């Protein structure tokens, strides 16, 4: 906003004052060596007013550079400002964001959803067991149990690692 | 009930009474 551009333009006049020093020490370089060629033509009075226009650069030079790093540490300070405002802003957008979803969404409500969540999946559990118990008593005759069993065992001594007069005396019992 | 219910959605919290007056009618 109105301190963004403020501070573009305090660093935009920092950078102004800095190559205008820059300018000022080649000009000075310049008038030096004006004064250095005028010199030897026997010039005393313009050699002079180089050299004080050389001075005069060089001092004005420095002033503009102190005058540049102090601005610089002021737009510095305002781009701190800048920063610390939008992270602000931001802040407080997340906190109204998370005392609406709160409101809505409350501790209460989560423990409530979560448990019915749980005894939900714990009936599927149910179902799961019921559609277990139902299908391996339908397909019993195409997969029994002593020929798996037998696969098992024989397929065991070869990998090499341990592990019906039942129903007629059954019947000789309920005959008793 | 309905207003019980959607408080609760929105997360904010706010016939035996005619029977024992009978009773107390009768006493």
């Amino acid at each position: 906003s109105n301190m963004e551009k403020h501070l573009f333009n305090l660093k935009f006049a920092a950078k102004e004052l800095s190559r205008s020093a820059k300018k000022c020490d080649k000009e000075e370089k310049a008038e030096k060596a004006k004064i250095e060629k005028a010199i030897q033509k026997g010039n005393m009075e313009v050699a002079r007013i180089h050299a004080e226009n050389a001075i005069r650069q060089k001092n004005q030079a420095v002033n503009f550079l102190r005058m540049s790093a102090r601005v610089d540490a002021v737009a510095a300070r305002v781009q701190t400002a800048v920063t610390m405002g939008k992270v602000t802003k931001s802040m407080a957008g997340v906190v109204k964001s998370m005392d609406a979803t709160l409101k809505t969404m409350n501790l209460e409500k989560i423990s409530a959803l979560m448990d019915k969540f749980e005894h939900q999946f714990e009936t599927l559990d149910v179902q799961t067991q019921q559609m277990e118990d139902t299908m391996s008593s339908t397909t019993t005759l195409t997969t029994p149990q002593n020929q798996v069993d037998m696969l098992l065992q024989e397929m065991a001594d070869e990998a090499g690692l341990d592990l019906d007069e039942l129903s007629q005396r059954l019947a000789r019992l309920r005959d008793q």
